[PDB]
C-alpha cells in the first residue's frame, strides 16, 4: 500500500512523527506489515476544493486488495480523523481517491508482485 | 471531479485566479456544482515532453460519471485552450488522463460517496 | 508513455540529462518514438517506505498499450536498474504502479488519442 497527501498546509504544520503515525495507522487497518507501506505528504500546495483555498487535501491510497465498499468507509473515517487532528482539515473538504492494483501491475524489487 | 495540473511553467507565470476560473470552467463543462470541484496546480516541475523541457503540462482530470469518449474530446479542447491562454502551454505538449471513478472508490467527509 | 518518478533524494542528486536519458531508454523499452513520452521527476519530497526515510522512490509509468506481465517485470529491472544507478536509490526501495490507459481517456493536442 501507498498512501500520499497532497494539500495546501505548509510544511512547518505538518507534526513531526506524522509519516510514522501514517505508516502505523495504515498497518492497523489494512493488515499489511508496516515494511511494506509508503508514504508520501505533499504540503504547501497551490489548491481550492469548492472554489475555495481553506485547507483542503488530496488523497490516494492504492492497495493490493484490500480494497472495497465497506473497507474504503473505514479508511475514510480513519484518514479523515488524522487529517483533522494532526494536521486540522474539515473531512468535508478532503477527497481520498482509492485504487485496488492488480499484483501484476505494481513493479518492486527488479520485479512485479505477480 | 478534481483536476490536476504539473507543469513546468514558473509560479510567477500562473496568473491570479486561474484557480477559480478552472473551478468555473469545469463546474460548466461537466455540470456540476462548483461546491464539489477540486483543482491542485503545480508549477515548476522538473518535467520533459518529446525530450525538451519547453512548456508542457501533464494533467489529470477524475470524475465520477461524465467522462467517455466525447466528452473526453470536449474537456480536452476547453483544458487545452485555458492553459494555452493563461500558461502559454501550446496543445500538443499537453496531456490529460480522464478517470472514471466509482463513487464507492472516492471518500469524503468519513465516508465514500457510494 | 508518461513516466513519473517521485523521490525524497535531493534535487542537486539528480544528474542532469537524467531527463533525456530516461526519454530514450524509455522509447527503446516501449517501443514508442521517443516524440510521445512525457517524464516528470519529483525530487525532495517528505516520504517514507517501511517507516524509514532512507532513499525511496514512488513511480507510475502510464501506457497506451504495452503494459502487462512479462512487459512490467522487464519495465520493472529497467527502471529500478536506472533509478539505483544514477539515483542511489535501493531496488528494494521503489513502488512502480502500471496503468494501461485506454486511448480515448488520454487527451492531447485538443483532442484524444481515440
Ligand atoms: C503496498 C503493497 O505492497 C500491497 O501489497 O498492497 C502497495 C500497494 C499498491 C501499490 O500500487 C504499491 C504498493
Ligand atoms: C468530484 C465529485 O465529487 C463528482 O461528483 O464527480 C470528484 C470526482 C472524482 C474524484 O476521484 C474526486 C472528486
Ligand atoms: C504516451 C503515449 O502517447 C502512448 O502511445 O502510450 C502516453 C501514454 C499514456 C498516457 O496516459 C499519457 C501519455
Amino acid at each position: 500500500p501507498m498512501f500520499i497527501v497532497n494539500t495546501n498546509v505548509p510544511r512547518a504544520s505538518v507534526p513531526d512523527g506524522f509519516l510514522s503515525e501514517l505508516t502505523q495507522q495504515l498497518a492497523q487497518a489494512t493488515g499489511k506489515p508496516p515494511q511494506y507501506i509508503a508514504v508520501h505528504v505533499v504540503p504547501d500546495q497551490l489548491m481550492a476544493f469548492g472554489g475555495s483555498s481553506e485547507p483542503c487535501a488530496l488523497c490516494s491510497l492504492h492497495s493490493i486488495g484490500k480494497i472495497g465498499g465497506a473497507q474504503n468507509r473505514s479508511y475514510s473515517k480513519l484518514l479523515c480523523g488524522l487529517l483533522a487532528e494532526r494536521l486540522r482539515i474539515s473531512p468535508d473538504r478532503v477527497y481520498i481517491n482509492y485504487y485496488d492494483m492488480n499484483a501484476a501491475n505494481v513493479g518492486w524489487n527488479n520485479s512485479t508482485f505477480a
